[PDB]
């Protein structure tokens, strides 16, 4: 199972790792993706996961789209984990770059509730433009159900760990 997170609360573990590496060593049921409204998995933890997929993520997400059209941001859909997980649970927070509403990073996070056990980024962290420490307070305050955290950067880990209330 997961292994090396240091333990934030009842139900959210947090790690310094490549959720890519973290993927393909766990293989856990459910990774999530730090997703765009149109699954266009081009940079960031999108990027990495679909690079590792070979691009069979961004096949299948294609195909999704057609048939279903963007998803809302806030919003989800599940879809295969491919090599890496199971599942991937595609989350789309709000990107603060390009001036979406930070307040449904609470809706993005309560995704996360439909699965018992999660891989996942912090959501609207990194190219989405939200602070770190504002998207952790989220998560700890809206999933309930079991998330390991992995977060690339070790300095910004470093700085949520140390930071936490
Ligand atoms: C790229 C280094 C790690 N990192 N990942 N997301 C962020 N972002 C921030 O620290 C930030 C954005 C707005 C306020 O603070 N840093």
């Amino acid at each position: 199972s997961f292994s090396g997170y240091l333990k934030l609360t009842d139900n959210v573990y947090i790690k310094n790792a490549d959720i890519v590496e973290e993927a393909k060593k766990v293989k856990p049921t459910v990774v999530v993706n730090a997703a765009n409204v149109y699954l266009k998995h081009g940079g960031g933890v999108a990027g990495a996961l679909n690079k590792a997929t070979n691009n069979a993520m961004q096949v299948e997400s294609d195909d999704y789209i057609a048939t279903n059209g963007p998803l809302k941001v806030g919003g989800s859909c599940v879809l295969s984990g491919h090599n890496l997980a199971k599942h991937c649970l595609h989350v789309v927070g709000p990107n603060v770059n390009k001036g979406e509403d930070i307040q449904l990073l609470k809706s993005a996070y309560e995704n996360f509730n439909q699965h018992e056990v999660l891989l996942a980024p912090l959501l609207s962290a990194g190219i989405f433009g939200a602070d770190p420490i504002h998207s952790l307070r989220v998560c700890v305050d809206t999933v309930r159900t079991n998330v390991y955290l992995a977060v690339f950067d070790k300095n910004l880990y470093d700085k949520l760990v140390s930071s936490f209330l």
